[PDB]
């Protein structure tokens, strides 16, 4: 088995020529070239056995991936693990091979308004899908963004998806999130569990501004630092806005604050296009229930030349009632990885 940065690729015959890409806490990626198609393919070794939390994610990455098939929304091509749970202690996962993301290509380059349009419609047009299929990513970024030089985006990473839940997206002020920070939606510290479609349009939006600009929006230092960051932009909320915000201490940390005028969004960005701002301020809304959806998204005037309701598919199966792997024990889970990648195996 070969080794990459001191860690055991036990990948078999079909995949050999490995070579680094990234590194997390999931574990580490790498290209390889597969020997049945003939290509080079991205693989990513986990090893979640010893918690329930990366049992959970694990899950959640491989069961929602194997059920969608869509251009814009990276797949999973085949997964490897051992023939027994008992001898089952790690995961690769094979992926399609990506040229870069959307993080690393900000870095080097400022995109022009059409790279930003068709790369923004792309990311629309997968999570129309996603949306379709009554599923949340909830944790859109940049790194989450996969590109190649032909321009084609692909979204991965769906270890914090979920079903959506609105008539559970409740919770207290202030309670802890996973998702990335500067991605977070305002209600996120305020009411929200991150249970509802309105979740990662925030997101989207987020996204749309950093690549206007290449830096992120709202870059909060710490948990409540990033609430600051986004009534810094957006100002004060309405009244009929603090209306809706359900919890005493909400309302009561909000109707606290001096009154902040918004900071227009041709001021942030002076060179962008107005159509690109408009969505951007539909997108940006404090409200979730008054957020822009995403076939209004696709649907809005910025992305006109692209927008095609008969190529923006649905998914055929939605996922009908929750996953319920939060009370599940790590054993459990093992099981039902284990049962959900056995039809890689040979035979
Ligand atoms: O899918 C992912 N990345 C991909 C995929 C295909 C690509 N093709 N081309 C590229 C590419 C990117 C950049 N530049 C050039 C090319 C790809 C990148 C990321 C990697 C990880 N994945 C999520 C994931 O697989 N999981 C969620 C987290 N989970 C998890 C979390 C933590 C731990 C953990 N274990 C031990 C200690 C601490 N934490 C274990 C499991 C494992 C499953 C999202």
């Amino acid at each position: 088995p070969e080794m990459v940065r001191g860690q055991v690729f036990d990948v078999g015959p079909r995949y050999t020529n490995l070579s680094y890409i990234g590194e997390g806490a999931y574990g580490m990626v790498c290209s390889a070239y597969d020997n049945l198609n003939k290509v080079r393919v991205a693989i990513k070794k986990i090893s979640p056995f010893e918690h329930q939390t990366y049992c959970q994610r694990t899950l959640r990455e491989i069961k929602i991936l194997l059920r969608f098939r869509h251009e814009n929304i990276i797949g999973i091509n085949d997964i490897i693990r051992a023939p027994t749970i008992e001898q089952m202690k790690d995961v690769y996962i094979v992926q399609d091979l990506m040229e870069t993301d959307l993080y690393k290509l900000l870095k080097t380059q400022h995109l022009s308004n059409d790279h930003i349009c068709y790369f923004l419609y792309q990311i629309l047009r997968g999570l129309k899908y996603i949306h379709s299929a009554n599923v949340l990513h909830r944790d859109l970024k940049p790194s989450n963004l996969l590109l190649n030089t032909t321009c084609d985006l692909k979204i991965c990473d769906f270890d914090l998806a979920r079903v959506a839940d609105p008539d559970h997206d409740h919770t207290g002020f202030l309670t802890e999130y996973v998702a990335t920070r500067w991605y977070r939606a305002p209600e996120i510290m305020l009411n929200s569990k991150g249970y509802t479609k309105s979740i990662d349009i925030w997101s989207v939006g987020c996204i749309l501004a950093e690549m206007l600009s290449n830096r992120p929006i709202f870059p909060g230092k710490h948990y409540l630092d990033q609430l600051n960051h986004i009534l810094g932009i957006l100002g004060s909320p309405s009244q009929e806005d603090l209306n809706c915000i359900i919890n005493l201490k909400a309302r009561n940390y909000l109707l606290s604050l001096p009154h902040k005028n918004k900071v227009p969004w041709n001021r942030l960005f002076p060179n962008a296009d107005s159509k690109a701002l408009d969505l951007l301020d539909k997108m940006l809304t404090f409200n979730p229930h008054k957020r822009i959806e995403v076939e209004q998204a696709l649907a809005h005037p910025y992305l006109e030349q692209y927008y095609d309701p008969s190529d923006e598919p649905i998914a055929e199966a939605p996922f009908k009632f929750d996953m319920e792997l939060d009370d599940l024990p790590k054993e459990k889970l093992k099981e039902l990885i284990f049962e959900e990648t056995a039809r890689f195996q040979p035979g």
